[PDB]
């Protein structure tokens, strides 16, 4: 029921300087592989089948990435690194696609979106940012739920986190009656960009994970630059509230914004430790250090 | 008086995979930035001025990083962002200049050297693996010592460390009589790539930085080819025992392999530690996971 997700890579991430001067801040290493492909792994295991990258003129390196590599291959078969040779080449599954579309200038996430309009077509898809890790523990991730509920209800599903009542200014908070259950969805009435603590109508911080109908496609065509002059995701997504019920999806695992130097430096900690091979003595190399 | 480090960097690195994948080894991000600027911080901090990159068709990002990016600049202009744009623009000093040169394939060490030949001219020159980060303590660095004992003596210096005795078996080692202290030179007869555990005649490992005389070139076009790798440099380096001191200099830094996946995740916790703002923070995001 839900096939396509739509990554929006056009942006430059002056957050993450010098590291992504002269290469995209989504090529950036996490342990031992680039942060995007945690996020195309995510959406894969969610069954998604088309990765629609909302790309820009400097970022050939991501769909490198998704793509063969004869030199790098050939080099590994000359050097018998066979099992190499097989995790570089099946990167993704046989029936994942990944497809590319250009950003032309960088107008915000809703102009981004409404680029990917022409491959998304009648199909109602996921949008992932990128600059967002998303941990889980038990089988079946946040997307995957998620999905599920939007199949269940035909509810736009909108991704949260509970934040510290005391940091509520630095998100984008719902507005929703109740806060939900771990994994469970409520209909929400309207997002507030930073809004001052004590005033904030939930501790909900939007992640930057949602599903959407097609119908967004037209609603972001007729929405005016809002905030930053910038033409907005959240003012697509309140004009759908006046026909659409929108639900705000709480999530069961734990967030990393590798967009700041902290973010990042905390999913490396947290990744290195978790990695199947390297995990153990990962730890051990922190024991040394005091 | 040494000016010129040739910085062989045309090599895919097959060991950081799949991090090296769509991007150069030497991009791969160590805490906030590229491995090489690490290196290269090295050589300037040191005295070099001109960086010579030994390069390959693939690592155009290696030269953009030491170059001007200007739609990133105006970007980071009219959001008035002006301390980053610092950190993008000021990355050398003015007065150091970056050169490419193309090693066409990937015939060894000793090649790449060699296809630096027509920049170099008559100078004497430094050597830089940018695979290995060299981290001081003192206000003078190792390349520095080595360089200002090249000046000096007038013998080729080889940067060494002593590894423990059960993984000699790894490493270039060096024949010396004796074990220099840790910050001086001794003699040296050459070097044994890999000897058996038992039969190396040091503890001494070749670390990835020389200083070597112009005239090592000529020799390097009368040396055959060695490990089916066509020109090998310590073969040279060995036709230059027969005119001239070689001397193997002990470092009093420390060392990390950014192509051995646990070589990359100590440069990150060593390195981070003592980053100027990220430290105390990391410091912290550390404890909390004990
Ligand atoms: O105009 C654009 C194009 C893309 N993105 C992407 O959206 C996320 C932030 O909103 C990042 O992944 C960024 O690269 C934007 O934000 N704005
Ligand atoms: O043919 C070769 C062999 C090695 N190297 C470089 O030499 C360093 C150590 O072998 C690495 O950074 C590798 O890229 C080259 O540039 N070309």
């Amino acid at each position: 029921m839900i096939k396509k997700a739509v990554l929006p890579v056009a942006g430059l991430g002056t957050r993450f300087l010098p590291a992504s001067k002269s290469i995209p801040k989504e090529m950036v290493t996490v342990v031992d592989r680039p942060a995007i492909e945690y996020v195309v792994r995510e959406a894969v295991e969610a069954g998604i089948e088309q990765i629609i990258l909302v790309t820009h003129s400097s970022k050939a390196s991501i769909e490198n990435y998704f793509d063969r590599n004869f030199e790098l291959e050939t080099t590994l078969e000359q050097k018998k690194k066979f099992d190499l040779l097989a995790e570089i080449t099946q990167i993704v599954p046989e029936h994942v696609s990944v497809i590319s579309v250009r950003q032309p200038q960088p107008l915000g996430l809703g102009h981004a979106v409404l680029c990917a309009k022409s491959v998304v077509g009648e199909d109602d898809f996921a949008v992932l940012l990128p600059d967002v890790l998303v941990k889980d523990g038990s089988g079946q991730n946040d997307l995957s739920r998620m999905i599920s509920r939007y199949n269940s209800s035909q509810a736009a599903q909108i991704m949260v986190e509970a934040v510290p009542d005391h940091l509520v200014d630095q998100y984008g908070i719902v507005d929703v009656a109740q806060s939900p259950n771990e994994g469970e969805s409520i209909a929400m009435q309207g997002i507030v960009e930073k809004p001052p603590v004590g005033a904030a109508p939930s501790n909900l911080s939007v992640v930057g994970r949602y599903v959407l109908p097609a119908k967004i496609m037209q609603l972001l065509e007729n929405t005016p630059k809002g905030a930053g002059n910038e033409i907005q995701l959240t003012d697509a997504i309140a004009m759908l509230q006046d026909t659409d019920t929108v639900e705000a999806y709480r999530m069961q695992g734990q967030t990393f914004d590798c967009g700041s130097k902290l973010g990042y430096l905390k999913a490396v900690l947290h990744y290195g430790l978790e990695h199947p091979k390297l995990g153990m003595e990962f730890k051990q190399l922190i024991l040394e250090l005091k």
